[PDB]
């Protein structure tokens, strides 16, 4: 009946270079979420992204994709958040997850950003506000620290892109119930979720 969330931001690197490297896993989650709910994502400069909205239970969802760089993330979340007057508690923020494999997503709220670059602009533009929500997407990670930004603006072989493929399927269902079931029930059946 009741839930915190009034934007939903899927943070990405712009353009198609990057529509598929595992750095855009958030956006892939709001693009998606947005073609079964039939909204078509407007430019908004303002906003620095792409923007829409959504009714999902006659409730009313805020989504954002930046077309910032990534470091830059803030800029747009926060110039939409002020705008239409939504506190970092009532934001959650859907993003590539290095500490977490490939096919399994977890909500959580507040933390660190892990160096997600993306992040840390994200708490920082918010005037030092970490407790906005996130959508963690597991990508794994690569062997060496100094590998990660590569791994990271890079794309997923075939296999491993149906487990994040499928990790965002489910991630989507579980945010059309959130919004009917509230958060609890909503992490409950994510949280279940392996990506066979």
């Amino acid at each position: 009946v009741s839930q915190p969330i009034k934007l939903l931001v899927g943070l990405a690197n712009p353009g198609p270079e990057y529509a598929k490297t595992r750095n855009n896993a958030g956006a892939w989650v709001v693009e998606e979420l947005a073609r079964i709910h039939n909204v078509t994502l407007k430019n908004e400069p303002k906003f620095f992204g792409l923007t829409g909205r959504l009714l999902i239970n006659s409730q009313e969802l805020r989504v954002l994709i930046p077309t910032t760089f990534m470091n830059l993330s803030g800029k747009a979340i926060a110039a939409l958040a002020n705008f239409y007057q939504i506190k970092p508690e009532e934001i959650m923020v859907a993003h590539d997850e290095l500490d977490l494999p490939p096919g399994v997503a977890k909500f959580k709220q507040g933390g660190g950003h892990g160096g997600h670059n993306g992040l840390k602009d994200t708490i920082s533009k918010l005037g030092n506000n970490k407790e906005f929500y996130r959508l963690r997407l597991g990508i794994g990670h690569p062997g060496h620290k100094d590998k990660v930004a590569g791994y990271v603006l890079g794309k997923a072989p075939a296999k491993e892109q149906e487990c994040l493929d499928a990790a965002v399927d489910e991630s989507v269902r579980c945010l059309e119930i959130l919004m009917k079931d509230g958060l609890t029930k909503a992490q409950n059946r994510l949280h279940t979720f392996k990506a066979e």
